[PDB]
């Protein structure tokens, strides 16, 4: 779990995402694609991005982003108490989508790279570790999901 402190952080730095949702989504996407060609295969709609230029200017690509940091942020703002919201999520990424727990830990990565790139200097110590353990609670979650449907990739 997080401390009262750690969440007060989290949805703190969160203010900085809903500023610009589709901004942050597509540059998590992007550093996600780019970083790990692989998890652009697990999306039919966006494996014509061959190029950054091309995610850059990819529209559906920015709405993608909104509807994840959307989804992410409504479950950081229950605070660990996300059983609901986290469990269908869970069993869509599993069943439908097929998304191994190694590119939850990727795109986790990947928020904590655009942050700072979007927030240099804006984004301090207590922050970045907050942040890193309420995306750790989230991966940990989906992970005990994914442990019931036994499922790996
Ligand atoms: C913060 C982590 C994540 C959140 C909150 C998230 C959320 C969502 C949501 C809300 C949808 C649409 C509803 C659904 O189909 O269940 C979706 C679709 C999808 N997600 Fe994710 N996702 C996450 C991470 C990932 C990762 C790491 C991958 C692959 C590497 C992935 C691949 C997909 C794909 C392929 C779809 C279907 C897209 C389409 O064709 O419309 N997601 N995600
Ligand atoms: O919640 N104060 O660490």
């Amino acid at each position: 779990g997080l401390s009262d402190g750690e969440w007060q952080q989290v949805l703190n730095v969160w203010g900085k995402v809903e500023a610009d949702i589709a901004g942050h989504g597509q540059e998590v996407l992007i550093r996600l694609f780019t970083g790990h060609p692989e998890t652009l295969e697990k999306f039919d709609k966006f494996k014509h991005l061959k190029t950054e230029a091309e995610m850059k200017a990819s529209e559906d690509l920015k709405k993608h982003g909104t509807v994840v940091l959307t989804a992410l942020g409504g479950i950081l703002k229950k605070k660990g108490h996300h059983e609901a919201e986290l469990k269908p999520l869970a069993q869509s990424m599993a069943t439908k989508h097929k998304i191994p727990i190694k590119y939850l830990e990727f795109i986790s990565d990947a928020i904590i790279h655009v942050l700072h790139s979007k927030h240099p200097g804006d984004f301090g110590a207590d922050a970045q570790g907050a942040m890193t353990k309420a995306l750790e609670l989230f991966r940990n979650d989906i992970a005990a999901k994914y442990k019931e449907l036994g499922f790996q990739g």
